[PDB]
RNA sequence: ACAUCA
């Protein structure tokens, strides 16, 4: 999970507060050019926002989408983007 | 803040 792994383990992305409501093939279809997918999936809460997870064959690569999608947001708009299994810092 | 099951 968090803190120098050194190899092993799988790199994903977490997008919540997501707009509307996303199909996993069609955010699959953004996040592809960045590297290979390996699965995907969304998710929601009681509490009404939508969440979706993005799995990624390298960290780093795919970090130039994270840091690009950063900046979360509430109280008057809804986008939140987090990286909890952050591999390879 | 939050999931993976393929």
């Amino acid at each position: 999970g968090s803190h120098m792994v050194i190899r092993e383990s799988v790199s994903r992305i977490y997008v919540g507060n997501l707009p509307s409501h996303v199909s996993s093939r069609d955010v699959e279809n953004e996040f592809r050019k960045y590297g290979n997918i390996l699965k995907c999936d969304v998710k929601k809460t009681v509490s009404g926002a939508a969440f979706a997870f993005i799995e990624f064959e390298d960290a780093r690569d795919a970090a130039d989408a994270i840091k690009e999608k950063d900046g979360c947001d509430f109280e008057g708009n809804k986008l939140r983007v987090e990286v909890p299994f952050n591999a390879r810092e």
